[PDB]
């Protein structure tokens, strides 16, 4: 399950992430620190349970979830959201909802890369990772 995604992934490019975080409502100071962080993303699977960690000097976070089962999450920027993650077309698609708002984070394998596209109200950021 989700075999392709398993690994340790290091950030290699980031496009439009500051504007994405502005749209989400992340504060100035936090955007500054989060933008200069170069997180590793560590994805593992155990039976039907998927775990994603994001590790950086900014913060360490971890979510554990089942596909297609809504779960509560505190994000790196301290939002309390309801999240649902699904496998569609080989991409892992995460929707976060809070306070009448919504954002989508898509993680797709493209060659030897993991491409992460984050969208909120038509503002899109793209972050590309490769295996560490």
């Amino acid at each position: 399950m989700c075999d392709a995604f398993v690994g340790t992934w290091k950030l290699v490019s980031s496009e439009n992430f500051d504007d994405y975080m502005k749209e989400v409502g992340v504060g100035f100071a936090t955007r500054k620190v989060a933008g200069m962080a170069k997180p590793n993303m560590i994805i593992s699977v155990n039976g039907d349970l998927v775990t994603i960690r994001s590790e950086s000097t900014f913060k360490n976070t971890e979510i554990s979830f089942k596909l297609g089962v809504e779960f509560d999450e505190i994000t790196a920027d301290d939002r309390k959201v309801k999240s649902i993650i699904t496998l569609d077309g080989g991409a892992l698609v995460q929707v976060q909802k809070w306070d009448g708002k919504s954002t989508t984070i898509k993680r797709k394998r493209d060659g030897d890369k993991l491409v992460v596209e984050c969208v909120m109200k038509g503002v899109t950021s793209t972050r590309v990772y490769e295996r560490a």
